[PDB]
């Protein structure tokens, strides 16, 4: 096939926002929140992308899950002042993708993998996205007005990044809507709180988006085009079809019918569980006494190196394990994760 390497990822305006206070000020994450990891930004200055595939050995997370788990108490947001200059206005658009550093790293290393060239650095690709954000180039007269035009809106974008096998970057941005809860009160809380409210949802303890979960029966074939994010998804949609036959089982409508707010999870070939269709997944596992862990799929499954599996690694709040999709039985809770809606639950539902 001629396939494209492909990466997506969320564009928010509220994870770098202007203060209300003090107009030279925008406010971020907390640290805390791994939104700007240092290790990482270094091992890109140093042109080191395969340690994104590192299992960030043990990690003194926990507390971290305590303290996302009452969201509305996090007032110490990150503070820089920003001027009217290209450079400032630039940084703070990178800092409104996410994991944008992550991104690169990966899919460095698709594109070593599948040798296709590729010579664009990363502050080379954030100019392309900005470009595709402001519908213009470098170098126009507009340029920089239109970056502060575009910095000041609150829309929202999933980003798609694919890169043909000459090495072409083609970019599309996706508007995509706000809860509107979110929308309407974002001013009034901290960026950290938006920022664990708008992805980190599935930990918190009075959410209420919930995944119907399918768990397929049918076993996919780990291959390049599972530990790798591409366009060559037929495995993927093939599954998509199944989980919409059991989904419109489960709630009662034809066959055929349209269906939303689920996910189908399946294993490999060895009936280990590897991933869903569109997330990696974390299932919830207790041990004496009852505490909670999430446990995720290893990469030797062929599961997907997700950014946001690999941003939850390495914060602590997910652990790597061994699943049997035996194992997962109506009723039980999941994790289920990428890197535009970041963290949601689902519940098992029915298998098919
Ligand atoms: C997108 C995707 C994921 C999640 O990857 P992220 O980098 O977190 O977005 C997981 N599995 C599959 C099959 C996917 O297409």
């Amino acid at each position: 096939p001629n396939f494209e390497v492909l990466a997506t990822f969320r564009y928010d305006p509220g994870f770098a926002r202007q203060s209300a206070s003090k107009k030279e000020i925008f406010e971020t994450p907390d640290p805390r929140l791994g939104l700007r990891d240092e290790d990482i930004r270094q091992q890109i200055i140093n042109e080191d992308y395969s340690s994104y595939l590192r299992v960030r050995e043990v990690n003194s997370g926990g507390d971290l899950l305590e303290n996302i788990q009452h969201p509305d108490a996090w007032k110490h947001d990150c503070k820089t002042i920003v001027c009217q200059r290209v450079e400032d206005m630039l940084q703070v658009i990178y800092e409104r993708f996410f994991l944008l550093d992550e991104q690169y790293q990966r899919i460095r290393i698709a594109l070593s993998y599948f040798k296709i060239d590729f010579s664009t650095s990363l502050n080379d690709l954030l100019k392309l996205l900005v470009e595709n954000l402001i519908n213009c180039k470098e170098g126009n007269s507009e340029y920089h007005e239109k970056i502060q035009k575009m910095i000041n809106e609150r829309q929202c974008y999933k980003m798609r990044v694919l890169v043909s096998k000459t090495g072409d970057i083609r970019i599309e941005a996706i508007p995509m809507p706000m809860e509107p809860i979110l929308k309407l009160t974002t001013d009034y809380d901290s960026v950290s709180t938006y920022f664990i409210k708008t992805m980190l949802n599935g930990f918190l303890i009075d959410s209420t988006i919930n995944w119907d979960v399918v768990v397929s029966s049918e076993p996919l074939n780990a291959s390049a085009f599972t530990s790798f994010k591409t366009t060559s998804r037929d495995h993927y949609a093939r599954a998509r079809v199944r989980m919409q036959t059991a989904i419109n089982n489960l709630r009662g409508s034809e066959p055929t019918s349209s269906v939303s707010q689920c996910e189908i999870l399946f294993s490999n070939k060895s009936g280990l569980l590897m991933e869903g269709s569109i997330t990696n997944v974390a299932v919830i596992q207790k041990d004496p006494n009852g505490s909670k862990k999430y446990v995720t799929p290893r990469l030797a499954t062929g599961c997907l190196c997700g950014t946001m599996r690999h941003y939850l690694l390495r914060l602590g709040l997910i652990e790597e394990g061994d699943i049997d999709i035996g194992s997962l039985t109506v009723g039980n809770e999941v994790l289920l994760f990428n890197g535009v809606m970041g963290c949601i639950k689902g519940t098992v539902k029915t298998k098919y």
